């Protein structure tokens, strides 16, 4: 099985690509192929004026196109998922998720921002994603120097760890 | 009086741009000052990146500032508005709409984009406009002319004024 990850944050490195570190790692382990991707990846000018002839977004559409499921994470923005993921997300196939597992993930620091946390269900749900489970919310005191290891506290290790051994499960059903 | 006009295409000319000039039409006959921007008027690395620093939203976060309403225009994607769109709207400040009236427009081509003509709602609100108007769809097929002078059929033009002096009331 393949899963491919993608970091939602305009920076990086960033709280997302810590909770997507760990979760390679954690997939890894489980001898699942991980296809890693970040926003920075991609040219601005090709997400921001909608290329389609990037070549980064046919790579990431090839690899997407091969995975059995997505872990998406992304910083909440005015109570939503960040404009910058959105944008790579509009160039997508219009059914590009159909047969595939999702498990999104949102970074914030306010409880306004936790009202977020299940924010992309509409845009995954139109992209035809054949399972959304929970979103787990990273309250940004719950990620420790997001710039070196993954690093997070026992409150938030334990759910994206129950997350995780979710979305390893739905990946075989 | 003062309006902000913000196209929401990764694209121009869009039918997002050919509302919004047909609104500036409007306006300019009211005697009220427009400032219209679109997406190509920024740095897409400083959108993308969140780059503060960016002149072009110094520039027009100092205008919205000054602003008495914003008319909003995105085409609907994956049941939203634009990404690209959304990618200014973060870097706006936290109160940016603070005050004003806002007038959404969306375009699409199918039932399901009519849906989202609400869309950008909580983003909205979540910059504390004061009043947010119902949003307002245009489809695609309704649109003749969107790169030339904007031409519209006469059910979209009826539409499309009654919101914008439903939006010049509200200013006032």
């Amino acid at each position: 099985m393949r899963v491919i990850t993608l970091a939602g944050s305009p920076r990086f490195p960033s709280r997302s690509s810590s909770l997507l570190e760990y979760a390679r790692e954690k997939l890894n382990g489980l001898d699942v192929e991980v296809y890693h991707w970040n926003l920075q990846n991609f040219a601005p000018e090709d997400l921001l004026y909608a290329r389609f002839d990037s070549p980064a977004l046919k790579t990431f559409t090839e690899q997407l196109q091969q995975a059995d499921g997505l872990i998406v994470a992304t910083p909440v923005y005015k109570a939503a998922y960040s404009g910058a993921l959105k944008t790579l997300l509009d160039l997508l196939p219009e059914r590009a998720l159909q047969g595939k597992v999702v498990l999104p993930l949102a970074t914030g620091g306010t409880v306004a921002h936790l009202l977020a946390v299940d924010a992309l269900k509409p845009v995954l749900s139109a992209l035809k994603a054949q399972e959304i489970l929970h979103g787990v919310f990273a309250d940004d005191s719950q990620v420790i120097d997001y710039h070196h290891r993954p690093q997070f506290t026992p409150n938030l290790q334990t759910r994206l760890d129950t997350a995780l051994e979710t979305f390893w499960q739905a990946l075989h059903r």
